[PDB]
């Protein structure tokens, strides 16, 4: 698939971060992001998505190496990490017939799985509005751990 850039975008404290909710099929909580265009850089790409998704620009904030990057069937998504961005920040997307809302959530509250249907005898998992961003968390409590302790 097309990969796709975007950002982890963190408070001051950094215990926060910044999703995003969009509508149908991508109707839960997720970080901001999209697909890359035609000959654009992953740096531009990333500050795009996020300033239609969110109205932030975040050119000023990318650093090259600060990111993750997972491959999801066969679908790279590489999320560029911005720390300190206060809680206080407006933001408010360019097209509000993507987005639904956006919010700051505690990174600790956060899941890093959804829950299996153990409980029923029935395989497979529960729905979780939070399933787009799930996958990143774990690397991202890593990283932070790592980078600040
Ligand atoms: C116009 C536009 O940009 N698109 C349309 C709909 C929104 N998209 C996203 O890039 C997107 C991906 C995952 C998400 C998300 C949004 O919000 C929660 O998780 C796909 C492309």
């Amino acid at each position: 698939g097309v990969p796709t850039y975007g950002a982890i975008i963190l408070d001051e404290t950094l215990e926060n971060v910044l999703l995003v909710q969009g509508y149908l099929a991508k109707s839960g909580w997720g970080f901001p992001k999209g697909k890359v265009n035609k000959e654009e850089a992953p740096h531009d790409c990333a500050a795009r998505e996020v300033f239609e998704e969110t109205g932030f620009d975040i050119k000023d904030y990318i650093c090259k190496d600060d990111y993750i990057e997972l491959r999801i069937n066969d679908q790279l998504a590489r999320l560029y990490i911005i720390p300190g961005i206060p809680k206080d920040t407006k933001f408010n997307p360019k097209t509000r017939r993507e987005i639904r809302n956006i919010e700051w959530f505690s990174i600790e509250k956060l899941p890093c799985h959804r829950n299996d249907m153990t409980p029923k005898s029935k395989l497979g998992l529960a729905p979780n509005k939070f399933f787009m961003a799930i996958p990143f968390i774990r690397p991202l409590r890593d990283w932070l751990s790592r980078r600040f302790g």
